[PDB]
């Protein structure tokens, strides 16, 4: 807008905000730490990077989506204010230099599925891009989807080069899978590339890079992660069916020290 904050709307302008420092800048535009002088809040603001010629609200109730506060147009940028939050998934894989524990992905899966499920059943949204970059973790445990928009072509389903985008949600389902496998194993499914198309091919060519029976993965997991990576998108699981899979059900209830973990992974590197 306008800046809306639990749960009053204020007007200000990005030049009004006080700026504390940056966070990257590490693709795509300078993301910024800054304080809204009005109320005392400290937020994220992602500067882009105009222009095309010539968003949320209202995902305020869902606790698994990073909350947007408003935007924020100038002649050069496009500023978007978001809740301040730890880090990407993608950057934890690299920072950890090794996989994330099944327990954490299980939490993740739950935060993530319910988000996509939220968006679809409340806003008729089909968020195109489900991937590690878009999954934000935080110091105090929370796990959230950034609704935004080889490598990032790899996450494409089979039926996204077939007989006629899109048909339908099931494509995000796929990207959830690959994200999980990428994430569980700490190694992108297709090590043989890049970059790329010798990727896109493999996908429609070959059978899902399902989870290795080897690394000690609760076959509840292996099961879920496979229901997703179903080639045949037709009988593939809608979000609800995933919501009543067992791997989910476990993880809806099972208590996990996500804060504790994250913090510890902040031991290395820094
Ligand atoms: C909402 O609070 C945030 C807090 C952050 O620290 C980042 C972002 C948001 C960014 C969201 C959009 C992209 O996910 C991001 O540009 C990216 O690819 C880099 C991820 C690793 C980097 C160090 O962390 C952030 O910058």
């Amino acid at each position: 807008g306008y800046l809306t904050i639990g749960g009053q709307r204020y007007q200000a302008e990005i030049n009004d905000l006080e700026n504390l420092g940056e966070m990257g800048s590490g693709t795509c535009g300078q993301v910024w730490k800054m304080r809204f002088r009005k109320t005392g809040h400290v937020i994220a603001v992602k500067q882009m990077r105009r222009s095309g010629n010539k968003v949320v609200l209202k995902s305020h109730d869902c606790p698994y989506i990073v909350q947007c506060f408003g935007t924020f147009i100038t002649n050069t940028d496009v500023f978007i204010a978001m809740e301040l939050m730890g880090t990407c998934a993608e950057k934890l894989k690299k920072r950890m230099q090794g996989p994330i524990p099944e327990r954490i992905l299980g939490k993740m899966t739950v935060a993530i599925v319910k988000a996509l499920y939220y968006l679809k059943e409340k806003h008729g949204v089909i968020h195109r891009d489900v991937k590690p970059s878009n999954i934000l973790l935080d110091e105090r445990g929370q796990i959230k989807l950034c609704d935004f928009g080889a490598g990032c072509a790899a996450y494409m389903a089979p039926e996204r080069i077939d007989p006629p985008p899109d048909y339908d949600i099931r494509a995000d389902v796929w990207s959830l899978g690959i994200s999980l496998v990428e994430l569980a194993t700490g190694q992108f499914p297709y090590k043989n590339c890049k970059t790329d198309f010798e990727v896109l091919t493999k996908v429609l060519q070959e059978e899902p890079p399902l989870l290795p029976g080897h690394m000690g993965f609760s076959g509840d997991f292996q099961s879920f992660v496979k229901d997703c990576l179903t080639k045949d998108h037709r009988k593939r699981p809608k979000y609800n069916k995933l919501l009543e899979h067992s791997f989910i059900k476990r993880y809806e209830t099972l208590e996990v020290d996500v804060a504790s973990w994250f913090k510890d992974v902040m031991a290395k590197t820094e």
